[PDB]
């Protein structure tokens, strides 16, 4: 059923190029990755910063080309089984289409992938914003990321 | 305060291209223009078929450059006023990316136009998936598109 992602990249107005996603599914499963196609030297300030230090060590089995991870999705999300699919992000509109140019143009995304991606940060609005627990220290690593939308998601609907 | 919208355009998995975008304020205002930047040729089968077809003669008023279309929609969404701005569109993903970017990157989106666009999807299945009116039948003319997005807006929250 759910699933909970995040991603980072370099975005100039025209192209998104991913630097990472971490999915987090509501059973507890994870999966994250960093590709090894985006150009580092195409980062921002901000990116340089804030994104790239927090990434795997390049010998770490994390760094997937694209075909790879878009491999590895299929089988996390389970695109062939039972389920329905849906995909959760806060503030997600980018963030949805990196995840979805994994697979080309939206014409060639598999049949059980949802065309939308849900936003989080809509459902806090509607449920009143209840608090959630501060940022975590890490936040602009993907799959941290992602876990805190599990947590924030699970605190709204209890 | 709330703006629906609406976008057509050509996405081939690393761009997208923006052919127009319909805007619709819950206080009548309507804001409609077809960018006269995209290349109709890169067009596939699908958008020459139900996209093309319902854009304005070449003579129109209504197609404009990237750069007129964006300093439009700073004065159509009130970016200096003191109402906060709150955008929806149905499905709308690549539809929020295709306006953000008439800013360029992320960075450069003026700070009081919200980073994210609710979904009025989310919303529908969210009250219950009330039945709602059809589709109408000139869907695909972004205009027409974000009209028919406030309809069901309003029908879905008309009980909240
Ligand atoms: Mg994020
Ligand atoms: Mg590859
Ligand atoms: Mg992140
Ligand atoms: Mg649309």
């Amino acid at each position: 059923m759910r699933y909970f992602y995040d991603t980072e990249f370099i975005e100039d107005g025209h192209t998104i190029e991913l630097i990472s996603i971490g999915v987090v599914a509501e059973d507890g499963r994870e999966y994250y990755a960093v590709s090894t196609e985006f150009d580092p030297e195409r980062a921002g300030s901000w990116v340089r910063t804030h994104v790239l230090p927090k990434l795997p060590p390049p010998a770490s089995q994390l760094w997937r080309s694209r075909q790879q991870i878009r491999l590895d999705l299929e089988e996390f999300l389970r695109i062939d089984g039972t389920d329905s699919i849906e995909l959760w992000a806060w503030v997600g509109a980018y963030d949805h289409v990196a995840l979805c140019q994994l697979w080309g143009p939206m014409t060639a995304l598999p049949p059980t992938v949802p065309r939308f991606t849900r936003e989080l940060r809509q459902l806090w609005e509607d449920r009143g914003c209840p608090r959630m627990p501060p940022r975590p220290r890490d936040v602009h690593d993907a799959l941290v990321d992602a876990r805190d939308q599990l947590r924030r998601f699970r605190l709204i609907t209890s």
